[PDB]
């Protein structure tokens, strides 16, 4: 049990990605310093979202962790995020939004800092008055094209930055009903979505944008003046500083007269719920950076978007820019922190890449997608079971018919072939799920996973480290959605599984 060992406990040691303004942030760090005594160290390693699972599960790691509030929903699950419970004259500072953005089964997990959302930029000398409906683009790429130029490029690879659009008329990711999330209702194929995806592939038929249009291609033909417009978030705006462009940021154009529906990303600040430091990390959040004069000193190494705190945000306001990145949040939806949404994004990701190709219709596309959603929803549950049964067998606590099938199946497994770390955890796991299906999947690997699965869960409450148990069942949830739902669809599904093994 040598994990229960600590490092650095004299200091608040802080995790915050390397794009943000840690600079300013440790300038808010330096005055934290001088009225506590204590040293503040923020770090920005890289990939510290994926490594705050393994050095968390052994009450290691940092104090405290920034990152977008969906990603904090499955630190929530593995209970490695302190529950806050801040006064009431403190939650008053922020908008309440930003609150439920940081709430997880009704415990708040995080402070909220910023608020990220997609906005429409334009270029201020090629077109002066943006457009506010996507229907006018069209018209408006014509009149561009004449003098060299282009009305709109932005990332069509990546869903998050099409999304917009096709939420506009009516599509949803999952149903959101007074903080919950109905994950048997998804909106993928609706009639909303199917309007929104077709007005896109209609851009790219009719000229007006290119499928191959990704990222790098629509940042470097704004930043240069080739295209009008582009659509895109804070994170930009500092490489169009330094441009010739002189860019504009305003709220994204309407479909059918509805506004474009953004995902929205709310910068948080989880504390580690083994952290020696949480008051000290409390203390720092609440009375050092979530001021106006903690704010600004970040906000101006690298700009924050609009911000959770309402005196500050106020003042923001006064630029256009904020405004309108506040204006497209308000009109959008807070990004949904369950863990069903990576496959939604996975999902959506394909459709929309086929649709623009044209490999698909809009319909097969988003036919496709839907189910794809909705199948990884129960692939999880199947997983979630699984794993309760496996613990149940053993005594042991933790939070209809391919249930009872595969436990069978996976209880003869372990018959015929009758240290643990996190990190030793993840190795051996990548290592053994690598070998099973190296040669092809088939549904004896396929048991054969989820038994393995099951036991390293036994074994990590063995070893007193819960929290890996919910690492694990989010690995195989991964892998279960990514690398062989195709194959089980392909295969005819659960109900052939059960066919097999079942009486």
């Amino acid at each position: 049990l040598y994990f229960q060992g600590k490092i650095e406990e004299g200091k608040l040691v802080i995790w915050i990605n390397g794009d943000k303004g840690y600079n300013g942030l440790a300038e808010v760090g330096k005055k934290f310093e001088k009225d506590t005594g204590i040293k503040v160290t923020v770090e920005h390693p890289d990939k510290l979202e994926e490594k705050f699972p393994q050095v968390a599960a052994t009450g290691d790691g940092p104090d405290i962790i920034f990152w977008a509030h969906d990603r904090f929903g499955g630190y929530a699950q593995s209970g490695l995020l302190a529950e806050i419970t801040p006064a009431a004259a403190f939650q008053d500072k922020l908008y309440p939004f930003t609150w439920d953005a940081v709430r997880y089964n009704g415990k708040l997990i995080a402070y909220p800092i910023a608020v990220e959302a997609l906005s429409l930029i334009y270029n201020k000398d090629l077109l002066p008055n943006p457009p506010k409906t996507w229907e006018e683009i069209p018209a408006l790429d014509k009149e561009l094209k004449a003098k060299g130029k282009s009305a709109l490029m932005f990332n069509l690879q990546e869903p998050y930055f099409t999304w917009p659009l096709i939420a506009a008329d009516g599509g949803y990711a999952f149903k959101y009903a007074a903080g919950k999330y109905d994950i048997k209702d998804v909106g993928v194929d609706n009639a909303g979505a199917k309007a929104g995806l077709t007005f896109l592939v209609d851009l790219i038929k009719n000229k007006h944008m290119n499928a191959d249009t990704d990222y790098s291609i629509a940042e470097a033909a704004f930043n240069k003046g080739e295209t009008a417009m582009t659509i895109n978030g804070p994170w930009a705006w500092s490489n169009i500083d330094t441009s010739a462009v002189n860019y504009g940021v305003t709220v994204l154009p309407t479909f059918k007269g509805q506004p474009s529906k953004p995902f929205v990303g709310v910068l948080s600040a989880g504390i580690n719920a083994a952290s020696p430091n949480k008051e000290l990390a409390k203390e720092f959040l609440e009375n050092y950076l979530l001021t106006d004069e903690g704010l600004e000193a970040v906000n101006k190494d690298k700009p924050l978007g609009a911000v959770a705190l309402k005196s500050y945000e106020e003042e923001l306001a006064k630029d256009p820019r904020i405004a309108a990145t506040m204006e497209n949040a308000q009109k959008g939806e807070i990004m949904p922190n369950i863990p069903q949404m990576s496959a939604f994004w996975y999902a959506v990701r394909t459709a929309v890449i086929n649709a623009a190709s044209g490999r698909q219709t809009v319909d097969e596309a988003l036919k496709d997608a839907q189910t794809a959603a909705r199948a990884a929803a129960d692939n999880r549950e199947i997983v979630m079971k699984y794993i309760h049964y496996k613990l149940s067998q053993r005594g042991y606590e933790w939070d209809e018919v391919v249930h009872l099938t595969l436990r069978q199946a996976g209880d003869d497994f372990s018959r015929r072939y009758r240290h643990l770390t996190p990190f030793t955890a993840r190795g051996r796991f990548a290592t053994v799920v690598e070998e099973l299906f190296r040669d092809g999947v088939n549904w004896g690997r396929i048991v054969a996973f989820f038994e393995f699965g099951g036991v390293m869960c036994v074994e990590s409450v063995n070893r007193e480290m819960s929290p890996l148990v919910d690492n694990i069942a989010l690995w195989m949830t991964e892998y279960l959605n990514r690398h062989l739902h195709t194959w089980i669809q392909d295969n005819g599904g659960w109900d052939a599984f059960v066919e097999l093994y079942g009486p």
